[PDB]
């Protein structure tokens, strides 16, 4: 079960999904939840509803008193799916669908609710914006994983940024947004429309209600949640009193005047500790003057950082509310030549009460981002039960059941950022790291390497090639495969290089060695070709893979083995990989 319930009792028996059922509550439970339920089955009583519905009266003491909470029960005589509110019943069904395997249900009893109020994704990365279809797919994935939040803002959409923010959406674009909003609604996600006025806004009555008027227009289109960004604001616009006053005005005239506005969030100009002036008074001012119903976004101690108890105390003390965390992972828009497919880890698991929200900023690779996104959904719903490694594997098995082992193999070796401008790193290839390290230490001093570590490495390379070739031809998730194809090609080429280098280590004779050596040089050059021709971008063009442990192991083994050959046969073979 992902995310894992707050409370779960499994009774060790298993019942059949009823051949014949009595559906009680179908006309008064959340229609989004009923829709899912009716999809799941084509007599035994099944009761669906929210606290206060007639249909769930019997079980209202079992329904948790938390927003988005629910009670779920399965046993011999009946099935209960009962939310504390509408979204909660929908969340009951997302768990129910995960329990239902081969027409059979386990006998269980669940009491569940989220530890973090707002959970989901911010579309805030640089690079090729996601397509329309990518976003419809993301929205459905958020619903399944009980993420309640999507902060919109594609960079090819000019009507949320300076200067066309003042201007309303054109007809054809409007209807597309409208489709996003509708799909979000259906999946119980708050479509949060973010405005980015900072670049060209003035503190005067005119810009003041061009914003209001814009929000109203967005309201007519179905938008029920809103964000305002000040990260990019300049000059007098960095005044926290002026910012507070604008947002409070938006709160007073709009958020509190409308019946059904959910989220209202702002991004401050000081959005991490290291970009905060110690002598200034930006955040305390903002925290004193901003209405209490308005969230303040925060990335932690640095632009890229994992959230700690000290970090969250330091900010919460100043804005006088629990920070709304923006986590800059797996976003790779500053290491564009890397894919970040590793586990999600580093965030403190005891600090749920200290955060109002937790949203991840993903990659420009929408589908490849689902691994971290699923993990974040799991962390933010139940941090205290959060299992990094198990959640990673579940995500992979969920995203690509037909080739889960292959995707795991691939992702294990595509997780580190490599060295970069934020100094942010992730672990990679941990499984084979000790075998690598030993081999490298031993071999380098003509002191025998272990046969078992040689075999581990051989085994790895063989497995990488199989994984790579299976992944290329996989048709269960074509969008995913299209995103990762350049890296998969490069990852395969890496595996081949490693195999040929290991045949150089086992050097049989002079002729065979030179054959292997020429093949490695040719393979290097194919890697360079892909790096010069795929994923070209002004910032970090190209395709890097297996960069933490595996490629340095291969480069060094190659450099070393060529050195020994130059010594033994008086040759001058090039020993570089550069
Ligand atoms: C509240 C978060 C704001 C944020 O994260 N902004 C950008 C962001 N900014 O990072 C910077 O280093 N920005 C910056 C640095 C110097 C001067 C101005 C901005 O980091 C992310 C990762 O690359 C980008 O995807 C974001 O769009
Ligand atoms: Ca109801």
């Amino acid at each position: 079960l992902q995310p894992p319930p707050q409370q779960l009792i499994v009774q060790n028996k298993t019942i059949d999904l009823p051949a014949v059922y009595q559906l009680n509550g179908g006309e008064e439970a959340n229609p989004h939840a009923v829709k899912v339920l009716k999809e799941l089955l084509s007599g035994m009583l099944i009761s669906i509803g929210e606290k206060g519905d007639k249909s769930v009266r019997k079980y209202s003491r079992q329904i948790p008193d938390h927003k988005e909470g629910y009670y779920l029960s399965v046993n011999e005589k009946e099935i209960v799916l009962a939310g504390n509110d509408e979204r909660g019943t929908y969340y009951a069904l997302q768990t129910f669908a995960q329990l239902l395997k081969d027409g059979k249900l386990p006998e269980v009893e669940i009491k569940d609710y989220p530890s973090v109020r707002y959970r989901g994704v911010v579309e805030g990365f640089y690079g090729t914006p996601w397509s329309h279809q990518a976003r419809l797919s993301q929205l459905k994935f958020y619903g399944k994983n009980k993420m309640n939040t999507y902060i919109y803002g594609p960079k090819d959409d000019p009507y949320h940024s300076a200067p066309n923010w003042r201007l309303p959406y054109p007809d054809k674009e409007a209807a597309q947004l409208q489709e996003l909003v509708a799909v979000a609604n259906e999946n119980e996600v708050d479509f949060v429309w973010a405005i980015h006025p900072g670049q060209d806004i003035k503190w005067n009555k005119e810009d003041r209600d061009l914003l209001l008027a814009k929000f109203e227009k967005m309201y007519q289109l179905g938008v029920r949640s809103f964000a305002v960004f000040f990260d990019d604001i300049s000059g007098e616009g960095t005044n926290p009193q002026k910012q507070a006053e604008l947002l409070n005005y938006i709160d007073e005239k709009f958020a509190q005047v409308k019946p059904d506005i959910n989220q209202l969030v702002m991004c401050p100009t000081e959005y991490n500790k290291s970009w905060s002036n110690p002598n200034g008074n930006y955040l305390t001012t903002l925290g004193d003057k901003l209405n209490p119903s308005i969230q303040i976004m925060w990335t932690g101690d640095r632009v890229i950082s994992d959230i700690t108890r000290d970090g969250i105390s330091w900010i919460n003390e100043r804005i006088k509310r629990p920070a709304y965390i923006w986590w800059n992972f797996p976003v790779s828009d500053y290491v564009r030549d890397h894919l970040l497919l590793g586990p999600v880890y580093g965030n403190d698991t005891t600090i749920a009460k200290e955060m109002s929200g937790f949203v991840t900023n993903p990659m420009e690779h929408a589908e490849s981002s689902k691994i971290a996104i699923y993990s974040v959904a799991s962390y933010a719903w139940n941090p205290a039960k959060y299992d990094t490694w198990q959640t990673w594997k579940d995500a992979i098995r969920t995203i690509l059941p037909s080739a889960a082992e292959e995707l795991e193999c691939f992702a294990m070796h595509n997780s580190d950022l490599g060295p970069n401008g934020h100094g942010y790193r992730r672990e990679e290839s941990m499984d084979i790291q000790p075998a690598a390290e030993r081999f490298l230490k031993a071999f380098k001093e003509g002191k025998n390497y272990d046969k078992a570590d040689f075999e581990t490495l051989q085994y790895t390379f063989e497995r990488m090639k199989e994984s790579a070739d299976i992944l290329l031809m996989n048709t269960e998730n074509k969008p995913l495969i299209v995103e990762i194809t350049p890296w998969v090609h490069q990852f395969k080429l890496t595996a081949e290089m490693g195999e040929e280098v290991l045949k150089m280590v086992e050097g049989r004779n002079e002729s065979y060695f030179l054959r292997k050596y020429n093949h490695v040089k040719a393979l290097q050059q194919q890697m360079f070709y892909i790096d010069q021709t795929s994923n070209q971008n002004p910032y970090q063009p190209g395709v890097k893979t297996a960069t933490r442990v595996i490629k340095p192991l291969i480069d060094r083994t190659f450099a070393t083995v060529v050195k020994f050959f130059n010594q033994k046969f008086n040759a001058h073979l090039d020993a570089t990989t550069d």
